[PDB]
């Protein structure tokens, strides 16, 4: 146990140093402020909580529990709760990581317009409109709109259509928008000198206000053509288009400003991530801390530390992760086959870390769960020794090896 104690001490302390360093890096570099890095930071924090609790409990008990004093039992129990909380939070944030990557892979111009326009199988005022944001006519007459709809679909729809017909209209409208940009003299050079995400951001506006409607922001076009994203964002915020549809304009403007899909899907969607990563563990850990304090309030509530009963929420988090994992793979090979992306892409590089971490941590937890119930000490010491380094592994995979992080570090180094 002496060697085992030394090994997990080195593992958790090294993990803690690396995690605090990674947190200082993500927090201190403003250009790295994306949703993915906020998720990584919260994951880092959960491991920081775990490692801090482990090192503290270890200092209090192994540097016994039958005769602990009033302050000792208190600090020890608080540390035990924080340890359990950190352990469940690890897997819940790995789950959030899988969710974010999965949603990121599904994002494109199609999904973006699909979020900003929705899908209405019946005609509605936006001007009469149906399907996914498809204009019918600006004429007040309802029959005049229904006529254009029935003519466009080639049948008596009576103002009601199917989803297949709607998306069929959708693909055409996207094609027409892109051709409208390419034919335009004042829009094409701007579109050519743009990354795929911002190109989609321009196509959004063309899909909403037509070709000439976006052509009318030439003073705002030259700015993003000059890569002055900030002032372009401000001037776009000043525009009448912002006053008419602020909620959509914010997402598009931030898509121009950040060059990321972070605006999508929706604002405060991150609160769900917070609820899963921090709240969900609280839902299971708090009541069981209550049961511990009420009925098993002995020693330090000290399975090698982790509470037995808490397996199952983690199991749940792992189970869901499995289905996410599979889906992600299916998207990846799809995007690679269609050449919609390649290995230098951010989604792929994120997948390199997340798709290793999910099976690694999941299989490790399942193995731990089976071994702890065998009533085996060798397998426990080995797996826990290696598991102590997991915070270091996460910090390395999500931060230190990250291309944007290293690029920013090289840039700040080169500026000097
Ligand atoms: C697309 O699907 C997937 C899924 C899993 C994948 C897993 C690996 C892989 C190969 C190896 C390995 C290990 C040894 Cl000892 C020797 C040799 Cl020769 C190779 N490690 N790993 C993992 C451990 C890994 C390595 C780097 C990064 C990274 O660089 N992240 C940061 C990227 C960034 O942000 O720029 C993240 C994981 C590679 C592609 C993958 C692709
Ligand atoms: C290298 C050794 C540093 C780690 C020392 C902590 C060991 C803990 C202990 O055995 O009491
Ligand atoms: C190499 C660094 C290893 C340091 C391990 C001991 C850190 C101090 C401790 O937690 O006891
Ligand atoms: C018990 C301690 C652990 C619980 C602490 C939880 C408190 C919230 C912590 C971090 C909040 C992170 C919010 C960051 C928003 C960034 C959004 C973005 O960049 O897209
Ligand atoms: C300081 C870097 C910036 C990031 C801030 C993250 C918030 C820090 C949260 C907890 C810090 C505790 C780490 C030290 C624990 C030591 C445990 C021990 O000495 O036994
Ligand atoms: C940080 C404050 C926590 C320190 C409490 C240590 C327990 C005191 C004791 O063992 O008597
Ligand atoms: C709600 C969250 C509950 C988490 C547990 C909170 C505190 C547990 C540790 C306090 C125990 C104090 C005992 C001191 C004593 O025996 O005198
Ligand atoms: C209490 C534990 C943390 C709560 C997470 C949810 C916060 C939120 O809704 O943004
Ligand atoms: C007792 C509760 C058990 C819960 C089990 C959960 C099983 C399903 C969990 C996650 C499923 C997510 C699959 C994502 C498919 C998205 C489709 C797409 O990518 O377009
Ligand atoms: C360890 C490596 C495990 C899986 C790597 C899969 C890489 C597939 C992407 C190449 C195209
Ligand atoms: C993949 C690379 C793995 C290579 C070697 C793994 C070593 C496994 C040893 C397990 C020891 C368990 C025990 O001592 O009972
Ligand atoms: C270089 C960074 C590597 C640091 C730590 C890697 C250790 C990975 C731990 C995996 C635990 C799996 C297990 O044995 O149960
Ligand atoms: C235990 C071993 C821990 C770390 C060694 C393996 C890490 C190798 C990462 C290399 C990734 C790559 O080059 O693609």
């Amino acid at each position: 146990y002496s060697s085992f104690q030394v090994m997990y001490t080195v593992g958790y302390s090294l993990s803690l140093a690396a995690l605090l360093l990674a947190l200082a890096i993500l927090g201190g570099l403003s250009k790295l402020h994306c949703t993915a890095n906020a998720i990584h930071a919260n994951l880092f924090l959960s491991f920081v909580l775990k490692a801090s609790a482990v090192l503290f409990i270890d200092g209090l008990l192994r540097t016994v529990s039958t005769w602990l004093s009033d302050g000792a039992v208190a600090a020890c129990r608080v540390a035990a709760v924080f340890m359990q909380y950190g352990i469940v939070a690890n897997y819940c944030w790995l789950l959030v990581e899988g969710l974010y990557l999965h949603n990121l892979l599904g994002l494109n111009i199609f999904e973006m317009l699909r979020i900003d326009e929705g899908l209405r199988l019946k005609i509605y005022k936006d001007y009469y409109t149906i399907g996914i944001g498809h204009l019918l006519t600006k004429s007040p007459s309802l029959n005049a709109a229904k006529s254009e709809l029935d003519k466009a679909i080639g049948r008596n729809t009576n103002g009601v259509i199917t989803k297949d017909e709607a998306e069929k209209l959708f693909n055409q409208d996207v094609d027409a928008a892109v051709r409208g940009i390419l034919r335009n003299a004042k829009l094409k050079p701007v579109y050519d000198s743009l990354d795929a995400v911002r190109r989609a951001a321009l196509i959004n506006m063309v899909f909403q206000m037509g070709e000439t409607g976006v052509a009318g922001f030439t003073n705002s076009l030259r700015m993003l053509q000059q890569k002055r994203w900030d002032e372009a964002a401000v001037n776009l915020a000043k525009s009448r288009w912002y006053n008419q549809t602020p909620n959509r304009a914010k997402r598009v403007i931030t898509t121009f400003r950040t060059g990321t899909w972070d605006a999508y899907p929706e604002r405060s969607f991150f609160s769900l991530y917070l609820g899963i990563g921090w709240g969900a563990p609280a839902l299971f850990v708090v009541p069981w801390a209550v049961v511990k304090c009420l009925f098993e309030n002995v020693q330090c509530w000290t399975n090698m530390g982790f509470w037995w009963i808490l397996r199952f929420p983690v199991f749940l988090a792992i189970l869901i992760n499995f289905f996410i994992f599979v889906r992600i793979v299916q998207l990846l090979v799809a995007k690679l086959r269609a050449r919609q992306m390649h290995h230098t892409d951010y989604a792929f590089r994120l997948a390199k870390s997340t798709l290793t971490l999910i099976p690694l941590l999941g299989v490790h937890f399942v193995v731990f769960a089976f071994v702890t119930d065998e009533h085996r000490s060798a397998k426990l010491f080995f797996d826990l020794a290696l598991s102590s380094f997991q915070g270091l592994l996460v910090a390395v995979l999500y931060c230190f090896l990250n291309k944007e992080v290293q690029s920013e570090l090289r840039r700040r180094w080169h500026r000097a």
